[PDB]
This record gives structure tokens, C-alpha cells and sequence, in this order.
């Protein structure tokens, strides 16, 4: 094939100009993201019942539902928290790769056959079924200047002018908002309603009638009369339209004549579908919105298209109305798009200074100037073709092939100077010798570097989704890169370059250029003489090489292994978790506080505060709370003490001299949809019918016994919440019965009343909303506010609760959990500093497996990836190492000669355990895929070097030490250009610093150091290898 | 696809303006369209008219004077001249669907609601007349 | 039946609607509520996308919604079919 | 039309230049494709 090309250099320039438009065509039209779909797919069912305390949400919804989430596909585990707000969350989670949208159909149908079994109020709610996989594209923030709006106001307009356009919006595919639209409140009062006789049932049942949509038919309607001219539509109620309509609604007539209206026994003024979430922007009422990416969507695209929505809107907003963007991804996304073209860019640049100092013109230092371009654009259409997305692991997936895309490029080329400077053949005709010399080492070279990273692609779980995004892009770049290297790069080297005349070693050069070619083949007869000396007592280095491996295997076992690098995204959370009973109005100082140091202590980092006075991730609840701090650009962030960690850390100290509280400050883990980070998780069972009081005390044996283990286990804890106090009424039947009361009428008058209800729908501006009564705080905040209410007895009596209830505080949980159907109590904690999980994981086992009879146990989430994931690697790479085998050996047509090229890996990994070792790094994901890109090279050097000195004896009848001190010495030159090239390409990564440095060091200081021992070491050990074998 | 040629503009209430405000809004487009012949041909709309529409409006406080149910007449109003699905039946052995009305003849003209009575908790028949009250108005036969 | 277009749009069409979200390779949507008693919602979407898979997603949302329908519309079936195909052939029936 | 109006100068602009890269191909030349490629209009003036 090369010399169908040399000889049509305008038909290889066709080829290679098509795969530059189709990987062009390729770069506009695919989907941008920061990262691709890693996180096993999971359906999230969400339910909320109005006033309902955790037992009653299980006992009537969960329970109910998961009794009936069975006989669907690949299903992993379903788990569950009911929790005292009233909500219920099912999370099922299943295989990787399920198919979404099948598991989403299959969840809805099974919910669907308990929806008639679900209570009213809750089906009234919305059984949402949604894909909770996947996360946050940008977060919108809204908040009025003039200070003229309620976060229940500011939340209506965007619920009724923004959150449909958004979600309208090409490439969107949720939306969440932070509050409701209106709902008309009626805020009834007890001494009113006691006064004319009247209980919340009169209200509901007033409202259901006054506010209503009677469909009445039409005069002169089909079936007709003969002879009508007359057809119109018959018109009777309509539902309400104001605060004003609402508060006319006649309860009763008195008996003198005088009207009972609703506004003179409640306070109808619009309001919020619930209070239970104060959200503030830098300490101001605000709403937003929680946009998330849809699959397979450009992030770019989506991004910029709201903000152009928003502005689009902005001239017609309200007077103060303001859009803020405490989140975006489009900023880090940018970054990493910039990041590694001004990394390729400079590997093209420093390949030109790499190349112009060896072979010292600019007519060979334009092939690899074109030759990488083809390989790098012409990967999009093959990542295209197999439908994979431009994320950081695709994005670094392409810096990661530089060493095998630039030698690909240098040993085409210096191999053809090096054939007319040797022997004195024009361009033309010594391209054709030197591309004989490795055309079928070349096909060899791709075959032996698709069984080193394909058998990564199989990897399982999360992990094996994040290496599905190396291994395709590196393979589909090098597939490229060896097909450039046979059509575009000899033609290229055959039109190009000029002649060079036999013996011409640049020795009679001038200058500069006159020193360095002498002090070269001098460097080039001190190496092939020191292999010479090397070769005296191979016995002797080949007990050099056990030391390596020793080495490395020590290295390799004390390394610790990580996931992926924290970044600076420009935001990160603080906690604040008030203890159990502590009203909204607490956590809202200590979110004040939480705001005010952020505003203050950190003025130059900090950009805004995003106070979430509601929820955490323990649960819901008016003890809970979460602050969002958006930092400046990293630009205006400089150094390290105003880097995340360092603000963090200082915030987590700072907020230790809280005293009646717990706050926190915390970064986002890399991939936010995984969290993951380390450490283990853990689910407490009851398998029998034990108890939540028996789980919890089984839960404290094992949360006790952990403690005294420190040495293996560290920060021990639960992530649910405690017991609570809670205030029980207990209905005397026999003595409502006595009275004429209905358990009915005392049920609805204390759930209205304390907890809320919702009544009907009305009409706010054209829109329908919803209309709910509840009391007016005042009378519904403390258990003496019960003798307030009265419930209306069959005799039409007026009667307190007293006079057939009777009340008792007790504790109850605020949060009951359930794992795959079951009772549950999830435990989370990591293995104490120097040992691994898993070994502390056997801990928990062995500590669990004491736990009393009823209890068992199960590993969710992460633990339960890697218990279903530990055995891949050495049974994977085993094939890696069977597949190469038989590649070299088809290769050099022998079972014996692929060993000399199989003994090189040790060589540069060694070196990238020392780099990393040293700097401070871990065993992530980066390191292990840089590992094989530098397994790769020192590899692809053994091949062209064995290659070179088998060839010597095939085909010219050279020895055993003259073809191997021969062929070193033909293939020296090559190995320094590129790994010069590849050790400064990666310099400016491993001396990275700010944005995106996570990923940049982590493939910098495991390349650079892997790169300095697979050359300097290599060259000696490989023509010794290659010696010791073909005499063994 | 229907299609062939021309276009296909959609006039929005992006405020909670309303149908009349809507309907103005689209009049003024229509008619500086129409001074426009050079370029705008049959510029025109797809929905329908405003129609006369007979409102009934009951005196709650009337009704409940009385003691008739708002329910009781409400569905006598809407059974009677509306139509009202009640259950099913088996008609040679297949299952349809009953329906309940009034006879053409007392549900043509707004003076046949004075045909229809409501009976009062006292156990009395009440006329439509003794809470209710009627006028003609306007409104949408369809409302897009 | 028997439901003027204000009443079938503020009690069927605006419920429907405000629940047709979150779902993939929506064009636009548009509705109309007659006086006949009659709601009619059509959702469009991006060519090529899977006519099955729109029609379920639909569906699901839709039935977040039917809890919230009056029973007079829920009891005459609240149909939800693919409507962009057209009419293979029309057969009459008269008696002579 | 809102939505594919951009379409028809930029995909057969694509569709000059792939024809262009086929007929280089095709005799070896960057300039004897032109020659084959200056027919177009004499049928399309005719269809017109």
C-alpha cells in the first residue's frame, strides 16, 4: 500500500483531506459535555402526602409501591426514605448499559398497578417518575434589586414566565425550580370558626362549591328539534379568580339574616404550594432553576441557548428582577477544550524544534506539521461512528495517544533520511526501502496495541464506562495513526525531502550545526560500544532487571489507589446541620453567619452565596440547611491559599466555634453524578420482623464496635437521621361516639388544620393553581394551640378535642429508610489511613456477622461496584498479555522472539510509579491509562527494534551481536526524537497548575516518569533481552 | 402534511393578559396587515369567533335559603341539557354505555329552564327561577 | 360532555399540559379546547425520533395527570394515539 | 424553513468540494478536475 501512494502523491492527499473533513464535519455536529453517562441508570419515584409524618408515608406509599416493583429487567437494587416532610423517594438502580427509556417504562407500569392503591391526597400530589441519573447542566438564580418580592413571588413569575421556555430549549431535558407557582392560601383562624359553629370541613366543603367548574350543556344541542336557529353554549360556575372572589364565599346565613363569609374566619391571600425551603442569594429572597443536560446533548449548545432565552426575556421583567448563574459547566468546559489544544499545539511545536535539531530542515519537519493534524481531527469521525462524545475522558483520551501518534509520524520519516544519508538513494526510491523495512512491523505495531488497551474497553461498572472512553478514543486515533503511516506520510517523505549523499553525517556543518552532529556519532559509538560492554556479562544485567521488578512490585503495592482528582470548579457546598427539633428560624442565623464569613473572610474568592434554609442530602427538614458558594474566576483565585481546598479548610475550621450546631464546608467530587469519591458503604437489614427500635440498637452494637477499631476504620457514622420527639393525640372512639362526633370530621379538622390540605384548583391570571387551608401559624405552633380547635357534633355542638382525645409526647424516626424492600439503616465510612477499602469492608462483614439474630447486611453504591468488579484486572490483562503474545509472534514468525519485545513494560512503568510516588500522586484512572500509552512506546520500540535485528539476519546473513549493535544503532536516533518530544510535550501538564490540574498532573507525572526509564533504561536492556533470548 | 404554501403564525399571551386582550392584540396584526397587499395575501386566522354564550348564575345564598344542594342543581342543569353518562348495559350481549337527557323539546330555548325543578331538603320542588338569575354574554367556542 | 371550552381548558387541557414536560425531542406542542366538550393536544417532534418511544413517554406523563381529570372526562377514556400517519383507505356503509 | 434554511449553500458547498478531491483523485491534479467541474451549468441553464 505505501508505494501505491508514494507514487500517487495527490490521490494520499485526497484520502487524507477527506478524513480532515469528515473529522471536521465531525467536530461541529457531536455532543460537548464535561463528561460522558458513567453512573449506573436509575428511575427515581417521588410521592409527597401533605401533612403525613415518616410512618404514614411508608405504611400507605412506599410499602405499597415497592410491594410491587418485581418483575422487571435488570434491576440491581431498590432503595428508599420516607421521611416526616410528607415526601417518599424509590431510587431503582440498575446494570450498566440497561437501556433508560426501557427502565423508566417498565418502573411507571409497576408503580401504575398500586396507583389505585395509593391514598387520594397522594395521588392528587403527582406520582412523578423521572431518570435520576444523570445532573446538573447550569443552575439559573433569580432575585429582585428593588427587594420588592418574595421568594413565593419571584418563584410564581418563574414558574409562570421562564421555566416552559427553558425547558422548551433544544438539548434541555429537566428542569427543577426552587418553589412553587402560587397557590391561594386560606389561612383559617379557630376563634372565628368556632364563633359561628363551623369547622375546616365547612371551609373545604364551601370551597369545593363556590370554587367550581359546572359544565352545563347547550340550548338548541344535538339531538335537535326541527326548526331551531338557536345554538348556544350554557354557562354556569367558574372557577375563582381572586384573592377577592375567595374571600366572598358564603359559609353560613345566620339566623337573624347576617352572612358568614370565608374572609371572616381565614385570610386568603396568595401564596406557596409549601414553606418548607427559604432560599436566599447573598442573603436575598430568591427562586431559579435546576436545568440538567439531556443525553447525548452539546452542553455548549444547551448553555448558551438558555442564556440567550433569559436575555431574550429581560427587557420585560418585572422592575428589579435580576438572573444570576451561581453554576454553569460551560466555563470548566471551555477550560478543558482549551487545555488540550494548547497541549497539542505546543506537541506540534515542540516536535518542529525536536525534529529541525536532529534532521536539521524544515522540508521533513512539515510531515509530522501534517501528519498528527489528519490522526487527531480524523478521530472525531471514527468516535463519531461509534457514537462517543467530546468529554474530558474522550478530550484527554487524544493528549494521552501523543507518543504513539508523533512516533508514528518520526520513524516514517527518519527512517527515509536515514536510508539516503546511509546509502545515497534519491527521495523517491529510499522511501520505498525504508517503508519496507517496517510495513509489516507497523501492522504488527497496531495489532499488538489493540490487545493492550481493548481489553480495558470490557472493564466493568462505573470504572469500566470511564475506561470505554480511553480505550476507544486512543485505539480509533491509533487504528488512524498506523493507516496515516502507510498512505499519506510516504508519499509526503517522497515529494518533500531533498537528497542526502551517502556518509553525510552533517560533520562538515559550521557553527551550531557542526558540534552537535560530531558529538552525536561519537554519542551514537559510546552507546553501541557500552552495549558491547553490556553485552560481556548479560548474566550480570539480567539480575539488574529482577531489581526493577522487585522494584516496580514494591512500588505498585504501596502506591494508593484513587478514583479521579478533585478540581476547582469555582463552586463548592457547606453543610449546616442544626440538631433534632430546631426550628427553620435557627438555621436561618446560622445560615446568616454562614453567608456573612463568606461575604466578609473570603470577599475576594467568594462571588455568591446560595442559602438553602430547607434541605441538605440527610434528608428535609426545618434542622437542616446547605450554602452554595460560588467562587470568582480562577483567574482572580491566585495561588493556593485561594484554591477550594485551602477556603474549605479554613471554613471548616473557622465554623468549629459554632457551638449549638454542626457546620461544615466541603469540595464537589469530580463526576458530582457518582460522588463516590472513597471510603465504603454500607445497609443495616432487618430481615425479620424485628423492629425499627431493635434495628436501631443492633445498628448502635455495630457503630460501637467500629469505634474501637480505629487502627481500620475511620469516621464510623450513620446517614440517616435520630429519633425525634413527637406529640401523639390518641381519639377516645367510644366517647366521640358517645358525643355524635365523626372520626372523619376530627381527622380532617386536625390534618386541615395543622397539616394542610389541598382543596380544588382556581384560575390566577389564566393559569390553574392550586387552593389550600391550612391554620394561621399563630394558632397551629404549640400543643396547647389544640384546645383551640372544635369539631361540630351530630346535635350540632360544638366540642374540644379535649372532651374525646387525649395526648402524650413519644419519639418516632423523622427518616425511615428501606433497602430492596426491607427495613434498613445505611452506614457510611472509610478505612482508616494506609489500609485499603476492601479489607476494611471484611471488618464490617465480620463485625456485622455479630450483629443479633433478624440483622442482616448488603454493600450498595460503590461497594457494591467493586465487590462486583475486583477480579477483572488480572484476568483481563492476563488475555492482554496472551493476545500480544501471539501478535509478536505472528510478528517475527516465532514462539520464542516475542519475549525480547514482551520484557520492556517493567522498564517505564517502574520509572511512573517513581514519578508519581514521589510527587505525591495516587493509582487513579489518569495514571493507569497513561500507564498503558507508556507501555505502549517503550513497547513499539522493542518491536522496531527486534524487528531491525531480525531482519539483519533474515534477509543479509549479519551475527548475533553485529545485527543486534547494528540495529540499536539504526533505531537510537528515533527513540531520543520522540521521547524528547513526548517528555517536553508533557512538561507544561506535570507543572500544571489551577484550573483542570487534577487531570493534567495526573497523566503528566505518570507519562514524563515513565518516559525518562522506557529511554534511557530501555536502550540498554532491550538488545540484551533480545541476545538472551535468541541464545536460550 | 397539509403544507402546500404560505405560513404559519402563532399570536402568544405572554402575559396573564387574556382572551379579549389577546383577540384586540390579534385585530391590530390583522388589519395593518391588511394595509399591506403588496406582500401579505388572505391574512387570516384558523381559530373561531367569540360566540353568545347564556350564562346561569345561582344565588348561593339563595340556594342554600331554600335548602337545595348546588350539587342537585348542578347536575340538574347539566344532566338535563348537557348530556350525563350513567353506567352500562348489555344490549344483545356486547356492553354500551346509557345515557341520560331531556327530550329535545324542553331543552331548546332559555325559557325551557323554567321546566326544571330541583327539590329542596324540606321535600318541596324548587324553580331555577327562586336561586338562579341568567344573561347572555360572550365567550370562545374554542379556545386554542 | 357537555362542557363549555372554558371549563374543558381550566379543568383537562391546562392539567394535561402543565404535566407534558420532560420528555425527549420536543418540537413544540399545541392544543386547542372547543365547546363541544372536545380537548385535542398535539405533540410534535424532532424527525426521526422514535414514534414509540414518544408515544409511552407521552402517556407516562399524561397519567401523572389523570388522578387530576374530572371523573365525567376520565369515565369517556382519554386516548392517546400517533397521529401523524394518514388515511390508507375510507370505507362507507349505507342501506339501500 | 425557520430550521433548514442554512442548509442548501453550505451542503453542496461540502458537495463541490468532495467532487473537487474526487476528480484530483481521479487524474492525479489539483487543476484538470475544473475542466469536469465547469459543466454544471450547461444542463441546469436548460432545465431552468
Amino acid at each position: 500500500m505505501p508505494n501505491f501512494f508514494i507514487d500517487r502523491p495527490i490521490f494520499a492527499w485526497v484520502i487524507a483531506i477527506i478524513i480532515m473533513l469528515a473529522g471536521g464535519l465531525a467536530i461541529l455536529k457531536l455532543p460537548v459535555a464535561q463528561y460522558p453517562t458513567i453512573a449506573p441508570p436509575a428511575v427515581t419515584i417521588s410521592a409527597s402526602y401533605p401533612g403525613a409524618d415518616a410512618k404514614t408515608v411508608q405504611d400507605t406509599v412506599t410499602q405499597v409501591i415497592e410491594q410491587n416493583m418485581n418483575g422487571i429487567d435488570n434491576l440491581m437494587y431498590m432503595s428508599s426514605n420516607s421521611d416526616s416532610t410528607g415526601t417518599v423517594q424509590i431510587t431503582l438502580t440498575f446494570e450498566s448499559g440497561t437501556d433508560a427509556d426501557i427502565a423508566q417504562v417498565q418502573v411507571q407500569n409497576k408503580l401504575q398497578l398500586a396507583m389505585p392503591l395509593l391514598p387520594q391526597e397522594v395521588q392528587q400530589q403527582g406520582v412523578s417518575v423521572e431518570k435520576s441519573s444523570s445532573s446538573f447542566l447550569m443552575v439559573v438564580g433569580v432575585i429582585n434589586t428593588d427587594g420588592t418580592m418574595t421568594q413565593e413571588d419571584i418563584s410564581d413569575y418563574v414558574a409562570a414566565n421562564m421555566k416552559d421556555a427553558i425547558s422548551r430549549t433544544s438539548g434541555v431535558g429537566d428542569v427543577q425550580l426552587f418553589g412553587s407557582q402560587y397557590a391561594m392560601r386560606i389561612w383559617m383562624n379557630p376563634n372565628e370558626l368556632n364563633k359561628f359553629q363551623l369547622t375546616p370541613v365547612d371551609v373545604i366543603t364551601a370551597i369545593k362549591a363556590q370554587n367550581a367548574q359546572v359544565a352545563a350543556g347547550q340550548l338548541g344541542g344535538t339531538p335537535p328539534v326541527k326548526g331551531q336557529q338557536l345554538n348556544a353554549s350554557i354557562i354556569a360556575q367558574t372557577r375563582l379568580t381572586s384573592t377577592e372572589e375567595f374571600g366572598k364565599i358564603l359559609l353560613k346565613v345566620n339566623q337573624d339574616g347576617s352572612r358568614v363569609l370565608l374572609r371572616d374566619v381565614a385570610k386568603i391571600e396568595l401564596g406557596g404550594e409549601n414553606y418548607d425551603i427559604i432560599a436566599e442569594f447573598n442573603g436575598q429572597p430568591a427562586s431559579g432553576l435546576g436545568i440538567k443536560l439531556a443525553t447525548g446533548a452539546n452542553a455548549l449548545d444547551t448553555a448558551a441557548a438558555i442564556r440567550a432565552e433569559l436575555a431574550k426575556m429581560e427587557p420585560f421583567f418585572p422592575s428589579g428582577l435580576k438572573i444570576v448563574y451561581p453554576y454553569d459547566t460551560t466555563p470548566f468546559v471551555k477550560i478543558s477544550i482549551h487545555e488540550v489544544v494548547k497541549t497539542l499545539v505546543e506537541a506540534i511545536i515542540l516536535v518542529f524544534l525536536v525534529m529541525y535539531l536532529f534532521l536539521q530542515n524544515f522540508r521533513a519537519t512539515l510531515i509530522p506539521t501534517i501528519a498528527v493534524p489528519v490522526v487527531l481531527l480524523g478521530t472525531f469521525a471514527v468516535l463519531a461512528a461509534f457514537g462517543f462524545s467530546i468529554n474530558t475522558l474522550t478530550m484527554f483520551g487524544m493528549v494521552l495517544a501523543i507518543g504513539l501518534l508523533v512516533d508514528d509520524a518520526i520513524v516514517v520519516v527518519e527512517n527515509v533520511e536515514r536510508v539516503m544519508a546511509e546509502e545515497g538513494l534519491p527521495p523517491k526510491e529510499a522511501t520505498r526501502k525504508s517503508m519496507g523495512q517496517i510495513q509489516g512491523a507497523l501492522v504488527g505495531i497496531a495489532m499488538v496495541l489493540s490487545a493492550v488497551f481493548v481489553p480495558m474497553a470490557f472493564f466493568g461498572g462505573s470504572t469500566g464506562a470511564i475506561y470505554r472512553q480511553f480505550s476507544i478514543t486512543i485505539v480509533s486515533a491509533m487504528a488512524l495513526s498506523v493507516l496515516v503511516a502507510l498512505i499519506l506520510t510516504p508519499a509526503l517523505c517522497a515529494t518533500m525531502l531533498k537528497p542526502i549523499a551517502k556518509g553525510d553525517h552533517g560533520e562538515g556543518k559550521k557553527g551550531f550545526f557542526g558540534w552537535f552532529n560530531r558529538m552525536f556519532e561519537k554519542s551514537t559509538h559510546h552507546y553501541t560500544d557500552s552495549v558491547g560492554g553490556i553485552l560481556r556479562s548479560t548474566g550480570r544485567y539480567l539480575v539488574l532487571y529482577l531489581i526493577i521488578v522487585v522494584g516496580m512490585a514494591y512500588l505498585f503495592v504501596r502506591l494508593p489507589s484513587s478514583f479521579l482528582p478533585d478540581e476547582d470548579q469555582g463552586v463548592f457546598m457547606t453543610m449546616v446541620q442544626l440538631p433534632a427539633g430546631a426550628t427553620q428560624e435557627r438555621t436561618q442565623k446560622v445560615l446568616n453567619e454562614v453567608t456573612h464569613y463568606y461575604l466578609t473572610k473570603e470577599k475576594n474568592n467568594v462571588e455568591s452565596v446560595f442559602a438553602f434554609n430547607g434541605f441538605g442530602f440527610a434528608g428535609r427538614g426545618q434542622n437542616t440547611g446547605i450554602a452554595f458558594v460560588s467562587l470568582k474566576d480562577w483567574a482572580d483565585r491566585p495561588g493556593e491559599e485561594n484554591k477550594v481546598e485551602a477556603i474549605t479548610m479554613r471554613a471548616t475550621r473557622a465554623f468549629s466555634q459554632i457551638k449549638d450546631a454542626m457546620v461544615f464546608a466541603f469540595n464537589l467530587p469530580a463526576i458530582v453524578e457518582l460522588g463516590t469519591a472513597t471510603g465504603f458503604d454500607f445497609e443495616l437489614i432487618d430481615q425479620a420482623g424485628l423492629g425499627h427500635e431493635k434495628l436501631t440498637q443492633a445498628r448502635n452494637q455495630l457503630l460501637a464496635e467500629a469505634a474501637k477499631h480505629p487502627d481500620m476504620l475511620t469516621s464510623v457514622r450513620p446517614n440517616g437521621l435520630e429519633d425525634t420527639p413527637q406529640f401523639k393525640i390518641d381519639i377516645d372512639q367510644e366517647k366521640a361516639q358517645a358525643l355524635g362526633v365523626s372520626i372523619n370530621d376530627i381527622n380532617t379538622t386536625l390534618g386541615a388544620a395543622w397539616g394542610g390540605s389541598y382543596v380544588n384548583d382556581f384560575i390566577d391570571r389564566g393559569r390553574v393553581k392550586k387552593v389550600y387551608v391550612m391554620s394561621e401559624a399563630k394558632y397551629r405552633m404549640l400543643p396547647d394551640d389544640i384546645g383551640d380547635w372544635y369539631v361540630r357534633a351530630a346535635d350540632g355542638q360544638m366540642v374540644p378535642f379535649s372532651a374525646f382525645s387525649s395526648s402524650r409526647w413519644e419519639y418516632g424516626s423523622p427518616r425511615l429508610e428501606r433497602y430492596n424492600g426491607l427495613p434498613s439503616m445505611e452506614i457510611l465510612g472509610q478505612a482508616a489511613p494506609g489500609k485499603s477499602t476492601g479489607e476494611a469492608m471484611e471488618l464490617m462483614e465480620q463485625l456485622a456477622s455479630k450483629l443479633p439474630t433478624g440483622v442482616g447486611y448488603d454493600w450498595t453504591g460503590m461497594s457494591y461496584q467493586e465487590r462486583l468488579s475486583g477480579n477483572q484486572a488480572p484476568s483481563l490483562y492476563a488475555i492482554s498479555l496472551i493476545v500480544v503474545f501471539l501478535c509478536l509472534a505472528a510478528l517475527y514468525e516465532s514462539w520464542s522472539i516475542p519475549f525480547s519485545v514482551m520484557l520492556v513494560v517493567p522498564l517505564g512503568v517502574i520509572g511512573a510509579l517513581l514519578a508519581a510516588t514521589f510527587r505525591g500522586l495516587t493509582n487513579d484512572v489518569y495514571f493507569q491509562v497513561g500507564l498503558l500509552t507508556t507501555i505502549g512506546l517503550s513497547a513499539k520500540n522493542a518491536i522496531l527494534i527486534v524487528e531491525f535485528a531480525k531482519d539483519l539476519m533474515d534477509k543479509e546473513g549479519k551475527g548475533l551481536i553485529e545485527a543486534t549493535l547494528d540495529a540499536v544503532r539504526m533505531r537510537l536516533r528515533p527513540i531520543l526524537m520522540t521521547s524528547l518530544a513526548f517528555i517536553l510535550g508533557v512538561m507544561p501538564l506535570v507543572i500544571s497548575t489551577g484550573a483542570g490540574s487534577g487531570a493534567q498532573n495526573a497523566v503528566g507525572t505518570g507519562v514524563m516518569g515513565g518516559m525518562v526509564t522506557a529511554t534511557v533504561l530501555a536502550i540498554f536492556f532491550v538488545p540484551v533481552f533480545f541476545v538472551v533470548v535468541r541464545r536460550r
